[PDB]
């Protein structure tokens, strides 16, 4: 599955009907990125441009023109035709070809931004800009609208408005389409046969990274070269580290391993996490809290639907995970009384769902605590997780025990739809996948 | 193969051997980076500050002090234990383990630096500092040295000197020692069975990334995580793309492809390129365009030795080049004027080696036009290529090949060992290797 | 004369009701400014800022806050009161007395503008900000609206626009109130006479820099200490230099001597010109560029009114130069052809007039080529001029005269009122001046 | 007096005998700076570029190259020759006339500075550099090493090695020549017939700035356009405070007035403190306060020679104060133990002296509390003063008078020249000068 050219027109149809006449809206590309000396990591587009454009290249910048409330037109800046740079670093789309392949209407170098970009935003009365974004791009915009202020003898003219494009598009970007919806789709079941296979190639001896590795030819496999964000296999203690990427340590027969990982598919977002025993069987201890947080997961899943929200999600998680821990001693009191001291904080310390698409923590308004009512074409994750610190004052078979289980959906009219279901997370279900793996 | 504890602290010892009494080395780590957004790519150290020290976080800094001829010690910045931030990021080494763990003498919050580097440069004659690498960390020296010579009311003189330690240090680099050697010899060795595993999944209908997929697992397998730069898999006309990242077509039945990836393997690179038939079999004239790379490369492998240059080799492969462009009559005319007008370069356009180690591009100096004398310890690439352009005006069957194939090699007292020897370049095995698998 | 604080409560209410509701304006103080090590320049407030407050301390920002359409209110930040920095440095205000001082509701500590600015425009649809001149604005702004960027965890939301307060600020210090006219007709007076005065004691033999200090004395005995820009005598050649400020050569015996000075009274700016002969007697060649570039000014004075407009009264102006260049054989030809050409322009190569207020080359929108149509309340200088070169293609006598001869109007119902007519520009007053003057 | 060709010349050759053989220093001009909108401040070049060259234009950079043991030569980047710019805003030396004007061996358009800097500093081993003093220099500096750094391929080396010139140069300063010192005397002589003026012109009645005008004024007649820094007019409380630049008070009948002013005269500051009363009469409290300043004043002038310091002097002062204050019942105590408390600091809380020269707040190492030894060529003030706040708890009769007394001294082989002694500060001398310029 893939964006059209038809939808990325859409897009930038759907914020020029959003602007005021007389005006322009100016998207800057992402810069390239040293990683060491004279290389570079490999490109990331700017989610916001890419959004719009689809153009994987830097040394770019949309520029969306509304004259009035029928007249727009847009003039893209890229880099020029160079044979020599091109032998040497790739082929560049350049002027002549950018108009039909990107579907807008002039095309310009990107050395010239500064001789043009001024003549542009002349007269206009708003000028729609992501200020702090990029200082590069702030650098640019802000001459181009001095040049205009300082102008008056040459009879130039400075939109006095700027308006953040950012708060509109983030909005549009947070109601998923068709196309984004099967597109995610594909991301999610992509990044769960790589879990289901780490699951299948995981032994005792084998290190964290091996997983990883795993994981990454199965991503690049179905042609997601790149994941989403950097993959996280912690086994044992390495579990109860939410972010824990150093995946560096040999995986122990009787721990688990925690594997947070997910994939970027046309530039979206997959994001995973299972928990499951590296000798491919739970210990009475695992197994119950594996238990809460599946149950907390399982009951996510059913009352996700339009009209509910996380943050009242999130208040059922809550009574599940502190009921559960009570019964296992692992807190001590009344439930209620519990959940108003949120006891429940030490072992689950982070939100149950964050919104999905073009970055793994999607762009999107969520209201004060996470109360914004839920729509339909919403993605987000649902991630619960207990995590008992390997000096935690509970019962002993408990401590370094950390899990988490996250799925991916999208909030449909009757309810929501998961993406990434095709990986197990049932505890009789991991168990029979793994031990039938081992033969 | 690793490097030990007690080869950083030699590194560290050789550095202050070189500086000035009274004076103070400063060396910062890289910052992190952003991908998108709130996420960011995986951290990479600095170069220079990974050679110094191993040691993998952000937001550190090394202070080496030399008080005077015998007395020296130093001072580490590195984030503190913060038990909230490593639940969420990971675990961090901290002030108390840190002496022990790094072989430094003192340690101290990385948040306090601002309060303290001032203190520490505080009457010394010479700050050593690499310039211009990091705004980051010019703002920290430059707000330590401000601080020192806006402050004789409180008896605060600022060094009147600052050197880049870059000439010296990157001096250091290119020369290899033993244990660099051998973790370069295991960065070639993981790098080369990732290329002959390409060469045995390669099948016409498999995506150019399907290989690039295959080379990073097994990387990945033998423990180097990462790439030492983005790989390139070119097959077509897309191997006359010297750095060609997209990797993304189909790859056709009597093409070509060109391979060029190398792992990262305890902050080191490998570096090899490997071009071979899509389909295991050369056609004639890509066996004939492969034949005057393949002699260039192993010509070179049998020159390079102490006492000869890149310079000097690099005139015998544009000879072997032009010899056997004219014999297949893609150059026309007299060898040695072809030679003297540079006819080779719409054919060769790059250099036939640099310089290998903690970057894939390594420090050191060349000299003009890579002139400089070869001595043992010295690691480098030899890359021989040539690239018919798919509209280039040679007879018909040469357009659209790119051929690349390179060794890493370090230069011994008799010559030099190849590094990467151990993947296949002879046609006849390379089409062995791939019925075979 | 001066401005009363009612006034300065009207512009705050009238930028206030030029807002939208949920917004809030930002007008930051000037930053002091080295002149050498550690000694500064004189303070000079923002024009600006100084127009809403008539406050001249730097490290200082006025919060104008529109809650909705009835519900607004002023929120300072200035230096706090510290004893030891005040003993060293001069009086502060505070923050206790700024209240009842300056017309605001409340006022903090100008080192808590981190701390509390993004509190202040937290919710808000629109900030109100003269992005790109000062820095260290910007730097405070920006650093704001981040924090309500990333802080929705916080419940925090910045505003999505920005909107450049400049264009109607500066349409408002366009038009003059009567207390601002006043304050004017003060500048001018004060400039006229300082101008009188360095006529008077000019001789032969004195330097440039000697009539620049006559001149600011006098601005200063008025209570005028500070010029509104750098004095010019430019003395025989040194007329040709527009902006000669060197004023380091000895006045001789039979040139000119162009003076350009203005005072800064309580802000604003008196600027006037007048050129006039060192030795008290205007030679035949000088007497002949002078008649034309003062026919040129007084009947700009005459023309302007409602209705004109500066480009319209400069085509006159153009006119009468070269009318009066081809009598005298300067230029060559028929004189509507030469106007045509803008044959002109090698002898008077800058614009006539320009607006005049809390900067000398004050703000507001001049309309293409000057054009706009003037109205009451409008104060602009007029200023024609004659250069010829020491090197030009002319009669000889000619060579190397400047002449300029600048007063301050401002545009009433009917026509204008001279604010700077108290100093003699006809050239029998100048030379009776100063043949009255060396009789002392 | 002038600074000469000559001397110029020498300073730049006594900094190039100082430098390393294969090495260049770099001295940049002012900036030109706003006073509001398009208007400037009148330029003030920086103290510096001055010192070696005598050039009063912005836009300029002064370079020095040692070669090698005996080959140097020097490089200005200055402002072209522009018809249009010049007839604007005044004439520029330009290229072709400032080899012989400034005694230069080359100069180069200033337009052309980063084309050409890097190849002067190509192949060097230092640069010397003043970094941190000026945002656009440092920008110039860097921009021209990176250049070099990262052309290897062109055969480009950067300098590895950036020496700070301040420490020397400043050191320079301090020791000030024949040349310098008959400016610093004229500078001083001007200075003083503008307060000696100011004492004829007060009354009461009078405004505080009326006695800036006067003092300007006075500057101005003997070619000193400008003040050295912003003069101070403290009458009645406003004594009390040292940089009161305010001056915007009625002078009462009754108080006294303190004015610090100096002018700058070719660069070189005069820097001039003088109390007088504004009717003309001492009262017998603002004598008693008066003749202790004096006495500390009138000791210092003896007593500063070589080999003495600053610190020295400044205890020999404390004690005079104290006993003084002792006498008059503002301290109470035994002077010793009052000594050692440093009771004095309520009354007297800056410095008695500091170096004068191009700057009022003179460059050089002044040592650890003022301590370093003092030898000939030297030049500093010496301002003793008293200050009782109106709030003070002390005898009524001494609240609010604030008293300072400077002169300007050049150390000497023999002990020192008193450079504004020709404006008076005996108590009946100007009770005298003020009755005569009255009758
Ligand atoms: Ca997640
Ligand atoms: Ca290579
Ligand atoms: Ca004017
Ligand atoms: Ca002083
Ligand atoms: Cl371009
Ligand atoms: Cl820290
Ligand atoms: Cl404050
Ligand atoms: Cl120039």
């Amino acid at each position: 599955s893939e964006i059209s050219r038809q939808e990325f027109q859409r897009r930038r149809q759907a914020l020029v009907e959003q602007m005021q006449p007389g005006s322009a809206a100016l998207i800057f590309a992402a810069p390239e990125v040293t990683r060491s000396a004279d290389s570079e990591y490999p490109y990331r587009q700017n989610s916001d441009f890419w959004y719009f454009t689809g153009f994987n290249e830097p040394e770019a910048v949309l520029v969306l023109i509304k004259s009035d409330d029928t007249h727009n037109h847009s003039v893209l800046f890229n880099r020029v035709r160079d044979l020599t740079a091109e032998i040497w670093f790739g082929r560049r789309l350049g002027q002549d070809a950018a108009p039909e392949k990107l579907g807008v209407d002039r095309a310009l170098a990107f050395s010239e931004i500064n001789q043009q970009l001024y003549q542009l935003l002349n007269g206009l009365d708003v000028v729609y800009h992501a200020q702090g974004e990029y200082a590069y791009a702030d650098v640019i915009v802000n001459s181009a609208l001095e040049k205009l202020r300082k102008g008056s003898r040459q009879n130039l003219t400075a939109p006095a408005t700027m308006i953040d494009w950012r708060p509109v598009v983030h909005e549009m970007r947070l109601f998923k389409s068709p196309e984004e919806i099967a597109v995610l789709r594909r991301a999610g079941e992509i990044t769960a046969m790589a879990h289901t296979r780490a699951m299948e190639k995981c032994r005792p001896g084998m290190f964290e990274y091996h997983l990883e590795g795993e994981i990454h030819h199965e991503f690049n496999r179905h042609g997601a070269r790149y994941p989403s964000y950097n993959t996280i296999v912690g086994s044992g203690e390495n579990g109860c580290i939410l972010h824990y990427t150093e995946n560096e340590c040999e995986m122990r027969d009787g721990d688990l391993v925690l594997i947070d990982a997910g994939c970027e598919y046309k530039g979206y977002a997959g994001d995973i996490t299972r928990t499951f025993p590296v000798n491919g069987k739970f210990t009475q201890a695992q197994r119950e809290i594996y238990d809460i947080v599946l149950e907390s997961l399982e009951t996510s899943l059913r009352l996700y639907r339009p009209g509910t929200s996380i943050l009242e999600v999130t208040g059922e998680v809550v009574r599940i995970m502190v009921s559960g821990l009570v019964k296992l001693g692992i807190l001590k009191g009344d439930v209620d009384e519990l959940i108003a001291q949120n006891a429940h904080r030490p072992f689950f310390m982070h939100g149950l769902s964050h919104w999905l698409g073009l970055d793994v923590h999607d762009v999107g308004v969520y209201g004060q605590d996470r109360s914004r009512i839920l729509e339909p074409g919403m993605v987000l994750t649902v991630e619960p997780g207990l995590y008992i610190a390997p000096d935690a004052e509970v019962p002993e078979q408990y401590r370094g025990i950390g899990i988490r289980i996250e799925d991916d959906i999208v909030i449909t009219e009757t309810g929501n739809e998961n993406l990434t279901a095709s990986v197990v997370k049932k505890p009789e279900e991991i168990e029979a996948l793994m031990v039938a793996a081992r033969k």
